[PDB]
């Protein structure tokens, strides 16, 4: 209550010592790893840290996704020092998508939910924000919640987009309200795009040196960086756009694109393997094609092209050049198995970019509920974010008793090992049907693939009917979340066969009871069908496993698993929470299942 940080009285009691340690280690120039349980009030802690740093005179940047950005703004504006120093939102173009190209892609890939969201105006899905300029639509994060495999490289809002575009107009209207404030709030994608732009030089305007950086939900940061260095070449819309231009240079570009298509099919059939990402040296059939594809793309004149063709051809050239850089790993999707022709080029190492970020950062604090793999072991996270080992500071985690006290772990499990077989599907569906018959509220059932989900759906559909919500490629995660909330509100007890984002991001606390968490029954039964092994399909995870062995696989599996468990208790004061783990390998007496058996032992069984 004296000689304290701004807004520290609003920070919950449990996070105050962690707050003090983070403040100290950050002012000393260290990259702090502060893991705190969800529902403890991490937003107030972030607000107090940013306020203490901004009062000192530092340039403070808080990088957080837009979902939590609203509540972060609310928690920061409550601090008077923050309101005095100023708080702005650096909403650069990489935050927004192009409605035209996103709608076209959704149509070409038969993603009805994404098409409907674009047609409806791209309105915010989760979010509210009323005193920060206008309403934020066309957000990349919502689009990703509607299509996890969104080729964001080729669907982002560019400066070459027409002025009458809604996303462009929203960006310009937001940029007009941008002032030089003490605290700048950005997204993970904004921070990563800014770092990449700053490196490629040696509207995007972040401080060239971040005195104090505060990353919230830091377990997403790397993925953001990974997305910013991904390049996508979508051949069908590019070919269509070129078909809609003057014939002076149309024929050569179209013939070069068809040559590239044929060479991509050749390389695809050259070695099927298992969706393997190969360098350009392993598929030389694309080297001339790609080269030709670039030349013709620059040959046709801009005197006659609209802004749409301009941005499309520029993005295509950037992608084809990043493919021919040799520093990338390629993934081909063509006629044999993918109706939508596409060439992906990613970076299996983000070390230079993240090091450029940390070199331009005086001090930093990373906040999340899943920073450590076990205890305070942030080694996997440090490696992912490429934090210099001398600057990393693994503070103790904060996970109170209420995060597991209302939870009762059940002894029942599916005896047949998860082998993607119809027999496993039958047994696991019998188990899920039992859990659904006993369940008092909404039931979430996490799966590891679309195939397991389809089998479990074919079983549980005839049994449940009104209650079942099957996630798929067409049925996004957001539409399933909305169906879940609606069916729970109607009195039905829904059973959501979820995957993907259902493991990592969704907030299943009933917002109809913000002051009475004792009556929260929105998610009463969490069910884990499989240990999430092999769910990370990033190039950096491929390199990390190739270097460190099966320990990286096991640590990523435990990280994903603890995230999935973190969907059940989202706040204190809840009750009647049930946890189910059906993977027979847990109770199999193996060696690699020892980490998981730790967390599950931490609960109380019944």
């Amino acid at each position: 209550p004296a000689d304290a940080l701004p807004g520290e009285g609003a920070v919950r009691e449990v996070l105050r010592p962690l707050l003090k340690q983070a403040a100290e280690k950050t002012a000393a120039g260290k990259i702090v790893f502060a893991e705190a349980a969800t529902g403890t009030g991490k937003g107030r802690m972030i607000a107090s840290l940013a306020a203490a740093a901004a009062i000192k005179g530092d340039t403070v940047v808080v990088s957080a996704p837009l979902a939590v950005t609203w509540q972060l703004v609310n928690d920061m504006k409550d601090i008077p020092e923050v309101r005095r120093v100023g708080l702005t939102l650096s909403l650069g173009r990489p935050n927004f998508i192009s409605p035209q190209r996103t709608l076209e892609w959704a149509i070409d890939n038969e993603r009805a939910d994404l098409a409907a969201w674009i047609e409806g105006g791209g309105k915010p899905l989760s979010l509210t924000s009323k005193v920060i300029s206008h309403e934020l639509c066309w957000l990349l994060e919502d689009a990703l919640l509607l299509a996890e495999d969104l080729p964001a490289d080729s669907l982002l809002l560019t400066s070459e987009d027409p002025a009458d575009c809604p996303a462009q107009q929203l960006y310009v209207a937001m940029r007009s309200n941008y002032t030089e404030a003490g605290i700048i709030l950005c997204s993970h994608f904004m921070l990563a795009a800014h770092t990449r732009m700053m490196q490629m030089r040696g509207g995007l305007s972040l401080p060239h040196f971040i005195d104090t950086l505060i990353v919230d939900e830091a377990h997403l940061l790397e993925q953001a960086f990974a997305s910013v260095y991904t390049h996508t070449l979508r051949l069908r819309p590019l070919m269509r756009t070129i078909e809609g231009l003057g014939s002076r240079g149309r024929k050569p570009a179209l013939d070069a694109l068809k040559e590239l298509f044929t060479q991509m099919q050749v390389a695809s059939a050259r070695s099927t393997n298992t969706s393997l990402n190969v360098p350009l040296s392993d598929v030389p059939e694309l080297i001339p094609a790609l080269k030709d594809t670039v030349k013709t793309l620059g040959a046709l004149p801009t005197k006659g092209m609209s802004r749409d063709a301009r941005s499309v051809i520029r993005i295509a050239t950037r992608a084809a050049n990043d493919a021919l850089s040799g520093h990338s790993r390629l993934r081909i999707e063509v006629t044999p198995v993918h109706s939508y022709p596409m060439l992906l080029s990613g970076r299996s190492n983000l070390q230079r970019a993240l090091l450029g970020l940390w070199n331009a950062t005086g001090g930093a604090t990373l906040v999340s509920a899943t920073l450590f793999t076990t205890g305070d072991n942030g080694s996997l996270t440090r490696w992912k974010l490429e934090v210099p080992t001398e600057r990393a500071a693994f503070l103790p985690p904060v996970h109170p008793a209420w995060t597991t006290a209302p939870v009762l772990l059940h002894k029942e499990f599916c005896a047949h090992e998860p082998d993607d077989s119809p027999e496993w599907a039958t047994e696991c569906a019998q188990t899920i049907q039992g859990v659904a018959s006993t369940a008092q509220g909404g039931t979430l059932v996490l799966c590891t693939s679309y195939q397991n989900t389809e089998l479990l759906a074919g079983r549980l559909g005839a049994a449940l009917g009104d209650r079942l919500i099957v996630q798929s490629k067409t049925s996004s995660a957001a539409t399933c979340l909305a169906q879940f909330k609606a069916k729970h509100k109607a009195g039905i007890r829904p059973v959501w066969l979820g995957l993907g984002a259902a493991w990592t991001g969704i907030d299943l606390s009933d917002h109809s009871l913000p002051d009475n968490p004792e009556l929260d029954r929105l998610l009463s039964d969490l069910v884990i069908t499989r240990i999430p092994v092999g769910q990370n399909r990033s190039l950096t995870h491929e390199r990390r496993t190739a270097i460190g062995g099966f320990r990286i696989i096991s640590q990523e599996a435990a990280w994903h698993f603890r995230q999935g468990l973190g969907r059940l208790v989202r706040r204190p004061g809840v009750t009647h929470k049930n946890l189910w783990v059906l993977d027979a390998r847990i109770y199999g007496g193996a060696a690699w299942v020892a980490p998981f058996r730790q967390i599950l032992d931490r609960y109380k069984k019944a």
